[PDB]
DNA sequence: GGATGTATATATCTGACACGTGCCTGGAGACTAGGAAGTAATCCCCTTGGCGGTTAAAACGCGGGGGACAGCGCGTACGTGCGTTTAAGCGGTTGCTAGAGCTGTCTACGACCAATTGAGCGGCCTCGGCACCGGGATTCTCCAGGGCGGC
């Protein structure tokens, strides 16, 4: 019980690198990773909802936090991935 | 004798004080639930002062040469100044549209709560692969017999 990333990140890496292992200072700097990126991409989406006198936060909020914080072919790749992991969400 | 410098008085300009009003946001009073303080138990990590042994890193000394720094020359590129151009800055036209603010209505979307259950965490059993032990096949070193030579 100690509410890790380790095993959404370890099927990522079997996506990706199906024979490759990770060890655990490489799979701790990962989950400090994707926490950092959650904590930066919800405050710059808690900023944009405060800046437009809105109680909510939408996909329109992290999409903005996502073209803010992620530079380059960075920000439209992942602009295009939660734009169509949300339509196959809303579809289903 | 005429006009000029200077002092006191009066009207006007301007920042500041108080009065008035709305309104809406903070304060007063009451109630409630849960966040956090406190308590006890268990277990593992950290503290301080030691010992022993390995060993590789740290320290010290010395020679030498590479590099930092100073000086000098030179030539070029930037500063300086002036005359000319040009475009910024200001004021202005003329319509349309974007956007802030306000009011109003409504609806879909997210908070909330109860029941459920299936994905996450731990252990247990098994397989893939690596390794330990026993047995069979192949090649290398050696001891002895036969033949020849000498007195």
């Amino acid at each position: 019980r100690k509410e890790s990333y380790a095993i959404y990140v370890y099927k990522v890496l079997k996506q990706v690198h199906p024979d490759t292992g990770i060890s655990c200072k490489a799979m701790s700097i990962m989950n400090s990773f994707v926490n950092d990126v959650f904590e930066r991409i919800a405050g710059e989406a808690s900023r944009l909802a405060h800046y437009n006198k809105r109680s909510t936060i939408t996909s329109r909020e992290i999409q903005t936090a996502v073209r803010l914080l992620l530079p380059g072919e960075l920000a439209k790749h992942a602009v295009s991935e939660g734009t169509k992991a949300v339509t196959k969400y809303t579809s289903a």
